[PDB]
């Protein structure tokens, strides 16, 4: 049902709608000879789109723009991207250029800044400690504390109980930690916990790569996570 790594040619992007007004979105990524899926969100807005997170690159995120036009035919207007690595900010230049506004927290601005990578324009406040939420069109956005990154967000679509953890939320498949060479390892557990607490009555759950599932992917991750703590 859901796409996976090997069905989409790098390059194109798939659309997966979860419920009613809210899609995910499906990239794959050649990196280090080796295919990485990775996945976004879409949420409608009355008659335009919030767009969450990049496709990871300029033409991956050009290829998802058209995409959305194809199948949607609604406008993008504004995203948010989650934290500042490249699979989540790679692509703003071409968002903004289609005229969309992107946003991040002023945390996730200046770590993009510092990595080199590209800088959403506006400023998101009311995330920077642990457990604060704010509301975002359609979404609530959630910083639950330091994990993947330490500016990790995570997204709730209250009208269908859809919850985007991002790369924080690890898929089932996924038996190690992979790379967290910005990771806060001995918050993270502490994070999944909170998101837990906030949002225990999420029906689906979409993690930053790969399948979705439900709210076993939380304890999952932790226990990925402190497998590696104790490496
Ligand atoms: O895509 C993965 N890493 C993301 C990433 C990698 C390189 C540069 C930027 C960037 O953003 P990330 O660290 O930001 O999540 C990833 C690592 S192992 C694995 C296994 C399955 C699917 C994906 C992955
Ligand atoms: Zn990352
Ligand atoms: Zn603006
Ligand atoms: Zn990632």
């Amino acid at each position: 049902e859901y796409p996976t790594v090997s069905e989409i040619p790098v390059g194109e992007v798939r659309l997966y709608q979860i419920a009613d007004g809210v899609w995910s979105h499906i990239a794959t990524q050649s990196f280090d000879g080796a295919v990485y899926p990775s996945n976004g969100l879409i949420v409608r807005d009355g008659d335009e789109l919030l767009l969450i997170d990049t496709a990871w690159g300029a033409k991956n995120t050009a290829a998802l723009l058209a995409e959305i036009e194809k199948q949607i035919g609604l406008p993008v207007t504004r995203a948010v991207s989650t934290h500042f690595h490249d699979d989540r900010v790679g692509g703003v230049d071409v968002l903004r250029a289609a005229g969309v506004a992107t946003y991040a927290s002023p945390s996730t601005r200046r770590l993009a800044e510092v990595e080199g990578n590209e800088i959403p324009t506006h400023s998101l406040e009311g995330l920077s400690s642990s457990g604060d939420a704010v509301r975002f069109g359609p979404v609530e956005l959630f910083y639950p504390g330091a994990a993947h990154s330490t500016d990790n967000l995570v997204v709730y679509v209250p009208s269908a109980s859809v919850l985007y953890g991002g790369c924080a939320i690890y898929e089932l498949s996924r038996t190690s930690a992979g790379n967290v060479a910005d990771a806060d390892l001995a918050e993270w557990p502490t994070s999944i916990e909170r998101i837990q607490q906030h949002y225990p009555e999420a029906q689906f759950v979409i993690p930053g790569h790969g399948l979705p599932g439900g709210l076993d992917l939380l304890k999952h991750t932790t226990n990925v996570v402190k497998a590696h703590t104790n490496r």
